[PDB]
């Protein structure tokens, strides 16, 4: 009713973001997801330098999300894909279910008339390994 879910694991450090007017989610990814974030400058996860930044998710036209975590190829459990549907059917895939094993795929659905006002994001410096929508 408050939230959504956490998506992946929430054993590494929590940050928390709060979502602008422009109703943005940024993202940096690359075989994973290396961090999430409200605006271009306040990405949670690995450093700038880990991923590269992609186009933001409009959070007020998303849908649904469906989340990969597992055991990743190059080490540990992390979130290595996000697919973001929006509410005309169009999506977008972030990251990669290619580059681990074990998997779990989590779905989720926007509830109506909710506006997510922020996003905590569980990273360990390195990756992201969870994430959570509050309305």
């Amino acid at each position: 009713a408050m939230g959504s879910p956490i998506f992946g694991y929430s054993n590494t450090q929590q940050s928390q973001r709060v979502v602008t007017a422009d109703n943005l989610m940024y993202l940096r990814s690359g075989f994973a997801i290396d961090a999430i974030g409200t605006t271009v400058n306040n990405l949670v996860g690995g450093p700038v330098q880990g991923g590269v930044l992609r186009a933001p998710i409009a959070l007020d036209q998303l849908q649904s999300v469906e989340v990969t975590s597992g055991l990743y190829n190059w080490g540990g459990y992390h979130i290595v894909a996000i697919k973001f549907t929006m509410k005309d059917g169009s999506s977008v895939l972030l990251g990669s279910t290619h580059y681990a094993s074990n998997k779990k795929v989590e779905t989720y659905t926007v509830p109506q008339g909710k506006r997510i006002k922020q996003i905590n994001v569980w990273t360990g410096g390195w990756l992201v390994e969870g994430f959570q929508f509050v309305y």
